[PDB]
């Protein structure tokens, strides 16, 4: 039943959904599969953990929001570390199954857009790649039309008297967080005493070790492509390596990072 | 299924995979899911682990060296992340864990089919655990294979023998199924190896390989016992976890460490 | 002395730091630097380890508890580094030790005045390690002050006791050169603060800290064990060693797991 | 005297040579200083392995080259890992004691730049932020002006006969390398028959590995400095952050990375 070891974790089930396709069949095309099906598991795990965090801002639960935090950190750490793994594959023995992918790539991942859209990267135009489907299209659209985990820390502080802009009250989620100078001054408040403003400097710390794990996941992401594809076109149609090192152009929480700047000026 | 096109999803046959995970508690803890997936992710992992010590095993049996070093070092990588994810485990603390055990069955890991083949495979056989995967026969033939066969161990040893190497000739035939059992007179066949790693070089590698996996599978089951530990606190339970630690693959790589010494360089050292 | 300007190398006093590397070994040995450095790069993490720590204690002594918690995640990440190098260490193998180690003292790091400071702030105090440090009075001296000086640990109590917890009367002074005994009284001051963390967020907190601190520093025992095994093989020796994975720091902190249970949470749960 | 444990470490002088320069005494600074001087102290030895390294490439002593190269990418990951340390300080700490270091900066690392040097990345003018040393100026100028270890690797395929261009045997090894195209053809060999070249290409890969793990650490170096200066321009005159993230393109094996575009084409 669910009470077994095999039964609670539903064994059968997971150990039954890998199944490589070349033929005959390579000696790392598992690697490959379980390098990614682990992955999508912890990526769940975030997503569940990170969904939290965001209830717990709502509710001004500081601690318990700092909690989940840390352990979505742990996640995030997991998930960059195993890019050692794979990088015990070799080109040699990638391009004896790379065919058998298609057009397949991880633009293709649900899960990675969901927790892109949690963090406040939005992009409207990645729906359509889940158009064959619609159930997990509907998912992705409701992040989408939500506020961002950032966001909701910026609501948090004008909670408490921050001076927040009236927009982030209500405002068109979809769009993606765009640069806020008028924030500036909140956080440089904020980091000038620390003491009195723990609680939000504690949480402004958090949020900058997610971001830098998570830029650390890109980093190592695109060096493990380089090294595996070197400059190949991607067969998500992209420039592959080129695509990947702009991603890491990409910021979560600007105003965060700016405000190290001004910091005692 | 994107216009018949193979996509991410149906490769890695995510609808299976990401609809395994069924926490119990009822209403639903929000600690269960990590409790499932911590088990999940460790699963997937041993699955690759088997996979590549079976390769291993084959490269030594072919006298193909460098291939089994290769494997060897993506075995290190997993076992590593075995090792390393118990880190996210240790956010699970006694208040949350005390919120969903009781809804939870009374068996562990021990249960784990993957888990045992792992621990045949690298010599520690053990024909009663046979038994406990009695439900199923399918799983329990499978393991049986390993059981009957020489481990990555006793292969290494056969793949001495075949160089000249001074190994007793009980391993060229014996009962495999009875865990490898401390030889002393391997001794004077590392200690060679180890005074003349210029001619011994493959050897000496394989050794240290081999050194390095049962040093970071010690590692893993130290991580395990101190996270089990702080989870629900301290034969069986934490007891058991702690006697495993006493346990050895490749007893005569470490045992040698205490008689290498002949000096055999060649002038100015 | 870069135009009377402060230099990288002047700042960080590196003329100095960098000319500490004397090998013993002649003709030289490759592998005798490896062995220094792994000894000093942990010495100059065990003084900042005990530069947080005593920081920590000034905070709980100020009843500053996010300051607390911030030093002890930069001990926790120290620590993890301290455990880490290890992975260096153990690419050093019997054939290149033996080449070096007849040039070396018969002494270990339990001859570290730092790390000796290390385990007095955390708790486990032995005044007859003082003897050891007979040949230098002035660091036996400032081994004494933290030796007579309550440990992180008591002064966690202290902070407890301060807020009402059921903390016994004798934290309040005593002896505390002697080494903290088990004392079962304290079982039910944990069990309340982990059975309603959300008035005891901070006691919540300080304690799953004290058990990060305390269990990345068993793991540190073990690597450092599982390292001396592979190099020279297996109280005194490896069995010492092997001894002080027996040792615990804060015993309530763990033994609480196994009586945790009151469900004090509102409707709903 | 040498056989005790603080004598044979000279712990005396490795203990002392922490000096704080704040005033009063700023509690992140012992921080901020062991954390350099432990990553100095890896440095060391990384060069220590990495010269043993070249000695063995040059006597066509593989598994003895190998043996060194793990090593290096243990000491590249030590330094790769630590700033997780150093990314517990904030902005609100450092700018506490960050006047006391003046115009100072990693510029001035002569074991830094020695490595650079030694994995090929050469650039005389370097010599001359250490005009104030010149015996160090000296030792940097000997590496400077010999083979770099990829150089070396590359004349080692060469006395075994793969198609080495006659360059490589003597020229100004004073200039950095440049991508050399002509060689795309001799990995590409190595890489399309493993078996029979598993010695040149457990070599590459090693390349690959050192590389990409220094890499690494130029990543995370350039994440920590955008969490605790942001984009201030550093100390040493650059922009900070954009100077750092311009280091992320420089490439020590070029033509180990641009084979992967060919491999299996
Ligand atoms: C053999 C190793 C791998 C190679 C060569 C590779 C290659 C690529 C390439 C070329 C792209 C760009 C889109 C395209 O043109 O295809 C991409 C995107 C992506 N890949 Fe990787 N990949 C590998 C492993 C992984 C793994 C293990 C994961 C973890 C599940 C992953 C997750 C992703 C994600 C989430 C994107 C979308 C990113 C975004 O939209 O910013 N890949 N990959
Ligand atoms: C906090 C959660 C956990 C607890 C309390 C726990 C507890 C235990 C205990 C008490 C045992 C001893 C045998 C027994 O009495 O059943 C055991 C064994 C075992 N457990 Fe863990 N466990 C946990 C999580 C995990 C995870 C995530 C894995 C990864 C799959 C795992 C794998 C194993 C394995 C493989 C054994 C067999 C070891 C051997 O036979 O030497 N456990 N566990
Ligand atoms: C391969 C090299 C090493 C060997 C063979 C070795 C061996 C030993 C042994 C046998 C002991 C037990 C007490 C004794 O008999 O002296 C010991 C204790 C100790 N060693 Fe290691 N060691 C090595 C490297 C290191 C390093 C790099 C450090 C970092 C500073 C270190 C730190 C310590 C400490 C702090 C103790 C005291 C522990 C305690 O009192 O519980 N050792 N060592
Ligand atoms: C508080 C943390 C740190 C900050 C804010 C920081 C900042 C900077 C900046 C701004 C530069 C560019 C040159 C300049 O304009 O100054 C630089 C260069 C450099 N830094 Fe860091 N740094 C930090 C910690 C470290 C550490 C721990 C190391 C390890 C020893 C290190 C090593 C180097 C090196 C080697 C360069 C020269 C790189 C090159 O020429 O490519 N830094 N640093
Ligand atoms: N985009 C990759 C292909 C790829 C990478 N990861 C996955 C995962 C998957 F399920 C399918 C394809 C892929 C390439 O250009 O080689
Ligand atoms: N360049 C840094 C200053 C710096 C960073 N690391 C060191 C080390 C050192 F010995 C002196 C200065 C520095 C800044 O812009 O803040
Ligand atoms: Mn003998
Ligand atoms: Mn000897
Ligand atoms: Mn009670
Ligand atoms: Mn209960």
């Amino acid at each position: 039943g669910r009470l077994t070891y095999g039964g609670y974790l539903r064994l059968d089930q997971l150990l039954s959904a890998q199944q490589p396709l070349s033929e005959p069949a390579h000696h790392d095309e598992m690697l490959f599969i379980i390098q990614h099906q682990t992955s999508e598991l912890w990526l769940k795990l975030l997503a569940h953990e990170l969904r939290a965090a965001i209830v717990h801002l709502q509710r001004d639960e500081v601690w318990q929001c700092r909690k989940v935090l840390a352990r979505s950190k742990q996640v995030l750490r997991q998930l960059t570390e195993q890019w050692s793994v794979l990088e015990t594959l070799t080109p040699s023995e990638y391009m004896g199954f790379r065919d058998v992918l298609g057009p397949s790539s991880g633009f293709q991942s649900l899960q990675y857009r969901y927790i892109e859209f949690l963090l406040g990267n939005k992009n409207p135009q990645m729906l359509q790649v889940f158009a064959y489907d619609p159930a997990g299209q509907a998912r992705l659209r409701e992040v989408l039309e939500a506020p961002s985990l950032y966001e909701e820390f910026l609501r948090y502080l004008a909670r408490f008297g921050h001076a927040i802009p009236q927009q982030y009250q209500a405002r068109d989620w979809t769009a993606a967080h765009v640069a806020d100078d008028t924030l500036r001054p909140v956080f440089e408040r904020i980091y000038e005493n620390t003491d009195r403003y723990w609680r939000e400097y504690s949480l402004c710390e958090d949020l900058v070790d997610v971001e830098t794990q998570f830029q650390l996941w890109r980093f190592r992401h695109m060096r493990t492509v380089m090294r595996v594809i070197g400059f190949k076109r991607g067969t998500g149609g992209s420039s592959g390596v080129g695509f990947l090192q702009q991603a890491l152009a990409l910021t979560f929480f600007p105003e965060l990072f700016d405000v190290r700047t001004s910091v005692g000026v």
